[PDB]
């Protein structure tokens, strides 16, 4: 099954799923840096001018809802969601799964009044699912219809013309429409964790970043490609970018002569260009571009660590191995 996706300023992707019977439609990232599922509660009070903004899921309208209450509290790097747990049928692209999710009751101004999308689909292992709740995934699996034990996303660049699709998900396998040459995997450091082993993080002609190894998230729910603090001001110090309160800037005129900045994972360098990384939107030396490269301290078990997010992807099809617990990239078309 594919699933296809919406790409909101090339910071967000986000694709439906129904929920409940009737279906209660909700736009949702799938989302490999984490492991549970959870959209806006109809019992979210009002007084979260976020839940004022997005759909709400209401049990009693759902003949299908199976009721638990248990409560759950959700942690990312860029904010917070809390609720209870509750169970009822969720349609993911033809696919049809009794599911444990969260309804959200706290749900934060910053970040999601800023959010296109309403809910999360955790794509992670049930190691990292928060309550010990079954990764819907899993459960997927657990149906024996899936040809394979993989997923696969492709997330597109940008479009300004709405006849593009912004990205796809393939629950399943691959999509070779999506990208060319052949796939190179690295190994997942440990099950439980979309993490890899990172040999090295080049900028131009000098390997000045991650020498002596470092970890890699792959995370299809993050926007940017990230690294610890100290990591990201060395890196952009050689950019001669300037730090912010969010993020790293650059006179828009000096962009396009921004050098490369290569990641070496598994023998195997993946170059990103100017292009790939800096938000080019003028040319002039009188405005700011910011970079699609931020950073961001992960804390243990999974930190320190770089993260690779859409500005990756973008670039670099990927394939999530469950079977052989491994991850694959390919060029991306
Ligand atoms: C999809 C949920 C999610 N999962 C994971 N693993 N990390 C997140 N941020 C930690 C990583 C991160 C760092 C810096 C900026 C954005 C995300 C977020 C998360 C949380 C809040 C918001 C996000 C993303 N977004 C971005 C959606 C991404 O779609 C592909 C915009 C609205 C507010
Ligand atoms: C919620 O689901 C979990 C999963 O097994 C179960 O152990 C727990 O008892 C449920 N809570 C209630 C009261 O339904």
């Amino acid at each position: 099954s594919s699933v296809i996706l919406t790409n909101y300023m090339d910071t967000q992707y986000y694709g439906e799923i129904g929920i409940g019977t009737p279906p209660q439609t909700f736009k949702v990232v799938f989302d490999t840096g984490s492991s549970n599922v959870w959209v806006p509660s109809s019992k979210c009070s009002r007084l979260y001018t976020a839940c004022v903004y997005h759909k709400l899921f209401d049990a009693s309208d759902s003949s299908s809802y199976k009721h638990n209450g248990t409560e759950l509290t959700l942690r990312y790097s860029t904010g917070t969601v809390s609720g209870f747990l509750s169970q009822d049928i969720i349609t993911v692209g033809g696919i049809t799964v009794t599911q444990m999710f969260g309804e959200v009751t706290e749900m934060p101004a910053l970040p999601f009044m800023l959010a296109e999308f309403d809910g999360v689909v955790g794509m992670g292992f049930i190691e990292q699912a928060i309550g010990r709740v079954t990764p819907i995934f899993d459960n997927i699996i657990s149906q024996g219809v899936l040809k394979e034990d993989v997923f696969s996303f492709y997330y597109n660049r940008d479009s300004e013309n709405s006849q593009s699709l912004g990205g796809q998900i393939v629950l399943g396998g691959s999509d070779p429409q999506h990208y060319e040459g052949n796939f190179h995997y690295i190994n997942l450091i440990k099950t439980g964790v979309w993490q890899i082993q990172m040999k090295g993080v080049s900028v131009g002609s000098s390997t000045l970043l991650c020498e002596d190894g470092c970890l890699a998230l792959v995370d299809t729910g993050a926007s940017y490609i990230s690294g610890s603090t100290s990591s990201i001001e060395k890196l952009m110090e050689a950019l001669g970018a300037k730090k912010r309160l969010f993020d790293y800037v650059v006179k828009c005129n000096e962009g396009p002569t921004l050098p490369d900045i290569s990641f070496h994972l598994g023998g195997k360098e993946y170059t990103l260009t100017s292009a790939d990384y800096v938000f080019q939107e003028s040319y002039s030396s009188k405005k700011l571009c910011t970079l699609a490269i931020h950073a961001m301290d992960i804390p243990p078990p999974t930190g320190p660590t770089w993260a690779l997010g859409a500005t990756f992807i973008r670039k670099f099809y990927t394939e999530f191995d469950r079977r052989n617990n491994r991850i694959g990239f390919a060029l991306a078309r």
